């Protein structure tokens, strides 16, 4: 809604993405899925760069403290309580789900906010997140499906 | 499983609980649900005290870094994407769900670990988390159910 609120969301979304992607990179690497690990390093790096841009913008404003559910990635499928996310197919899909949630926040903000800057950044940020979803879709396509057991 | 692993879980569970309870306390207070806010302040305080105990234990060991899904509270019901958790009935049930997940981790560790200390702390910690669930059940009983609209 407001630009302060929007920038708080954007920073939180990016801080979260950086952490979650490093974590996924680490897991890919540890099981020698080096290509997928690198997709996630790239994404974690984009988070840092983009987050830094948003942080420069936000120096002008007093930002609200957000609640965790406003920005955290959704918890993944809960089996058997603990792995599933160690396979590339499942990590990529998890990452994609949350890329989409971030995209949707940006699109919703750009549509419903009266502040033209929120409209502008929301649209810009949504378009870029959309390119991430498309890129992850291309990966998921080429990624073989694992079997349980 | 191992004591290092167990203590890493316990610390993470408590760091997480403290943050989540402060957050819920803040929301209760902000809507003048002062009794429920205080239940959550009490819990956040228990986290700090208990976490500090676990931290003293863990100085003896190199702890593994855990993945977020190993210790984070589950994300709450996702509607309409954003509130629901501002009502006491919904915050208490959310808190209870995650108290139960923590209890279950402790019980599972105590049952499946060969290390007698993990067995001992796991049982001790599970029994106390169980008292928290029972306390939240008593609250949920006395808490009126809200209506949407
Ligand atoms: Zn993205
Ligand atoms: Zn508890």
């Amino acid at each position: 809604y407001t630009l302060a609120e929007f920038l708080a969301h954007a920073i939180a979304l990016e801080t979260e993405a950086a952490e979650r992607y490093v974590e996924l990179a680490d897991m890919m690497e540890a099981h020698n899925n080096l290509d997928t690990a690198t997709v996630f390093r790239d994404m974690a790096r984009f988070s840092t760069l983009h987050g830094d841009e948003i942080k420069q913008r936000s120096r002008a404003l007093e930002l609200p403290k957000l609640m965790s559910w406003q920005y955290r990635w959704k918890t993944p499928p809960e089996v058997g309580d603990e792995h599933y996310l160690m396979t590339p197919y499942h990590a990529l899909r998890y990452a994609r789900d949350n890329e989409i949630r971030g995209m949707e926040y940006y699109k919703e903000a750009a549509a419903n906010s009266a502040d033209p800057e929120v409209k502008r950044l929301g649209a810009d940020f949504a378009a870029e997140e959309a390119e991430h979803v498309v890129a992850l879709d291309k990966w998921i396509e080429k990624t073989p499906r694992p079997s349980i057991t």
